[PDB]
């Protein structure tokens, strides 16, 4: 298992706290030095357990898939939380089976279905650790339209700050005041499927991405990434996706 307090957090705290995330992670293979996340792992230890601890205290535990860094549900209390998707449903035969009751969330967790349900784009959603403490304190009880939104900051301030280090460094950079992501941060989350998979495919191919990736830099202006000399690959992913799961 892995935690974050928010109690005394601080970026030095949060980046321990994505370090220890990431490390949690098992993979055999790196490609282009980056670690290669587990085509499937069986049974309980397909996942991670995250004890994550608002300013006062309360905690709730997220369940993240290690094959992907998806989250697939929460404990808070004596109730569990799943996402409405096939995914979520078998890691419920698995984890928080101790919960005196489990509620099927309204919605998969799936970026355009937890905007549906937040009704804004995660373009309009601060984020950062006062935001992440509202998070949790959100996810304590249960209210679904409160809690998607809620899941948009936990999901980018914990799975996406672990796959890539632009989007900790965001995050460090919100420490104690939020702001929306960039759009840098965005375009990073959306591609990183896309990037996970033309690195894999550089392996053969000398290097270079069989297709092209389009990100938006820090400038806000869209590049193409067609090779692993880019400060993308040489610095800023850290885990990829197999894509035995792509
Ligand atoms: C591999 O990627 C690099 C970019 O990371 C490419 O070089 C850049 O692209 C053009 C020049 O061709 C310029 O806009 C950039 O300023 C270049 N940057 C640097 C640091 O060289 C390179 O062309 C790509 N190589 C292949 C084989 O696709």
């Amino acid at each position: 298992d892995v935690s974050f307090r928010l109690s005394g957090a601080d970026p030095s705290s949060y980046g321990m706290f994505i370090k220890d995330l990431r490390n949690a992670l098992p993979h055999t293979e790196k490609v282009y030095n980056i670690p290669l996340l587990l085509p499937s792992v069986s049974g309980a230890g397909r996942y991670l357990l995250m004890h994550l601890f608002n300013y006062d205290g309360n905690t709730i535990t997220v369940a993240v898939d290690v094959t992907n860094v998806y989250i697939m549900g929460y404990l808070a209390l004596t109730t569990s939380y799943f996402f409405n998707e096939p995914a979520a449903d078998l890691a419920s035969q698995y984890v928080f089976r101790s919960a005196r009751r489990k509620i099927t969330l309204p919605y998969s967790g799936n970026y355009e279905r937890l905007q549906i349900a937040a009704g804004k784009p995660r373009e309009k959603i601060p984020i950062g650790l006062p935001a992440l403490d509202t998070a949790i304190s959100t996810l304590l009880h249960y209210d679904s339209t409160a809690a998607a939104g809620a899941l948009l900051v936990l999901i980018q301030t914990t799975a996406e700050a672990a796959r890539f280090k632009y989007i900790e460094q965001q995050i460090q950079e919100r420490a104690y005041r939020d702001e929306v992501p960039s759009s840098a941060t965005i375009s990073l989350e959306n591609s990183w499927s896309g990037l996970s998979k033309q690195i894999q495919l550089a392996q053969g191919n000398n290097g270079v991405f069989r297709t092209p990736t389009v990100l938006v830099d820090s400038k806000g202006n869209r590049v193409q990434i067609t090779n692993v000399t880019s400060n993308v690959v040489t610095s800023n992913i850290q885990l990829l996706l197999n894509t035995k799961n792509i």
